[PDB]
Formats: C-alpha cells, structure tokens, sequence
C-alpha cells in the first residue's frame, strides 16, 4: 500500500497451491503438473488470465486463458456456473491466493488455486489460505499442493 495502481493485479502470477474436493480426486492425481500464469485486462469489458502448466519429464505443458468479469476493491472474476473463482489474499505487492469453483450439468467441484509473484512467498499468502481455508469449511478437507512425485503425481506416502 502506497498509491493506487491498476498495475498492482497485472503481472505475473505463479500457481503451485491448490486444495479441492472430488470423487475423482483420485484420477485428478495424474493431471497435476507445475502451473504458472499471468494476469491481464482484456480490453473489450474483460479480465483474462493466461496459465502454463509445465511437466517435460512426466507429461507435457498446457496453457489456457480464461476472462470475463471482476469485481473491485479486490479481484473476484465470475465466468458462469461452469467457472467460478475469486482472486483474494493479497494480489497487490507480490502474493494472492485465488479459491476456484466450478458448475456444470448439475456438478459441484471446489478447487483452490494460489498464484504467487515470486517463489518466496510470504507466511500470510500460505497461511491466510490455510487459514483462511478452514473458515471456508477446513484445510485437508479441501486441500491440495503442487506435484512433486514420481512422474505427472503429487508427492505422498
């Protein structure tokens, strides 16, 4: 905080954090994969984030835009029932943790997702999250974190 600045949200967003809830979270075990992205207005009354998910030695890499609308005071984009996420934390000065929601043929799914400026990501973008995740309803309950196993798998056991 210091002087109002659009440029504060646009930049380059980094997501390594996630936390969900799905039946087939079990088959959403090979599709994790290293996610960056990067934020930008998209000037035609739409925001437009683009997001490229590394993972050579396993699978591939992906990359994706998705826009529509946003809120102010902070950032919280809306993109039909089928997507649903909201940009909170702190996508100001360097961390942001957005909670991604999706709806589609009657189907609910909650997926979190956590962009960061720079790898060294303050406690409060990691801790407001998990924090800020159990007030939402819990933590493991709906967690998730970036893959570091075997090929294209998220570490565990």
């Amino acid at each position: 905080m210091t002087v109002p600045d659009r440029s504060e949200i646009a930049g380059k967003w980094y997501v390594v954090a996630l936390a969900s809830n799905t039946e087939f979270f079990l088959r959403e075990k090979d599709k994790m994969k290293m996610a960056m992205a990067r934020i930008s207005f998209l000037g035609e009354d739409e925001l437009k984030v683009s997001y490229a998910v590394p993972k050579p030695n396993g699978c591939r890499k992906w990359e994706t835009t998705f826009k529509k609308t946003s809120d102010d005071g902070e950032v919280y984009y809306s993109e039909e029932a089928k997507k649903k996420v909201e940009v909170l934390d702190t996508d100001y000065k360097s961390y942001a943790v957005i909670y991604a929601t999706r709806v589609k043929d009657g189907r609910t799914l909650h997926m979190m997702r956590l962009y960061s400026r720079s790898p060294e990501v303050s406690p409060a973008a990691t801790a407001i999250f998990r924090k800020l995740a159990g007030e939402r309803n819990y933590t493991d309950e709906m967690v998730a974190m970036l893959p570091r196993q075997e090929e294209c798998t998220v570490d565990e056991v």
